[PDB]
């Protein structure tokens, strides 16, 4: 079996993409953020705090024929940017792009944190991370890819994000005409329970490549590339007036200036980011400060390979026996 998902930007920053995902009997279609820097399939529902839905589509379990609550299972999870979610847990058919799962475990939010209410866009998150992070209990859950791997033509899902435009999400099979030149696959570990790879080095603008190995998540859940301070320094220097903000919390650069392109190894090969990728806008309406799209990861603990990267390469994810990950320019 395959899938093909259409991806959309939530707004004209590209801060965020989600992906309609069809739950339960009749289907209920949810606007689904695919994480893969995270392993639980959470949504919006029926059972969350009222006033703590703002716009939101949810689920509602008793009204689908196939939804069986899983009997003492409970989740919570936190995010690196400080937000969360909790609550009980529903196993439910659930389709993406045509592919289908049984028994997928829907995690149903009895509480979100305040950024999850106030972005109205985001109906719940469809983690894609290794199982091992799954914070269901007793019992952990399994992730949509993983259980629907099996059944795939091949192990592998794909993620080809569009900058401000939709791109796509395939899971099974690898579509060639997505894609410049040959795909470039690369180690990763599973020991975090990432697709936790190393980066070859960067260059800066027409700069020379760096050689030196940079250690990171490939995560659409995150928008912005997150690198060591050593690293997002070279990149800001180059564009005059770009300093570090404390208050704001991080670079900011005069929204009058043009952006030199960041470049990526993975392997022996090359990912350009065009600078125009790096805008994330002003930093309040009407400010002539804007946001840097590249930003440190001092402040982590990890790098974070985020939307920002990874919507300038069509990415696989291989979750053959030993997982790898592949990029190629498109």
């Amino acid at each position: 079996s395959t899938g093909s998902a259409t991806t959309t930007p939530i707004d004209s920053l590209d801060d965020a993409y989600i992906t309609p995902v069809q739950i339960g009997t009749p289907a209920q279609t949810l606007n689904l953020d695919f994480d893969t820097g995270s392993s639980d399939l959470w949504v919006f529902s029926s059972e969350t705090t009222a006033s703590e839905v703002d716009g939101q589509t949810i689920y509602t379990p008793s009204k689908s024929t196939t939804a069986k609550l899983l009997s003492g299972a409970t989740w919570s999870i936190s995010y690196g940017d400080g937000s969360s979610s909790s609550g009980d847990v529903y196993t439910d058919t659930v389709s993406v792009g045509g592919l289908t799962v049984t028994g997928q475990a829907v995690e149903s939010a009895k509480k979100v944190s305040s950024s999850f209410t106030e972005d109205s866009t985001i109906d719940g998150l469809l983690g894609l991370a290794f199982s091992t992070l799954n914070t269901v209990s007793p019992t952990q859950q399994k992730t949509f890819f993983d259980n629907a791997k099996a059944s795939l033509d091949s192990p592998v899902f794909t993620a080809d994000l569009g900058y401000h435009a939709p791109g796509t999400y395939n899971f099974g099979f690898i579509d060639t005409t997505a894609y410049t030149g040959s795909i470039t696959y690369t180690a990763v570990s599973t020991k975090q329970g990432f697709w936790e790879w190393t980066s070859t080095g960067y260059a800066v603008g027409s700069g020379t490549f760096k050689s030196t190995s940079i250690d990171g998540i490939a995560d659409t859940g995150t928008t912005l590339l997150y690198l060591p301070a050593t690293v997002v320094s070279a990149y800001w220097a180059q564009v005059s007036g770009a300093k570090s903000s404390s208050s704001v919390g991080g670079y900011v650069f005069p929204c009058s200036a043009t952006l030199p392109s960041f470049t990526f190894g993975v392997g022996s090969a090359r990912i350009v980011i065009p600078g125009d990728y790096i805008d994330f806008g002003p930093i309040s309406t009407g400010s002539s400060s804007c946001f840097g799209g590249i930003q440190s990861s001092a402040g982590i603990g990890i790098n974070i390979f985020g939307d920002v990267a990874l919507k300038a390469a069509f990415v696989v994810f291989n979750g053959a026996t030993t997982p790898t990950l592949g990029f190629a320019s498109k």
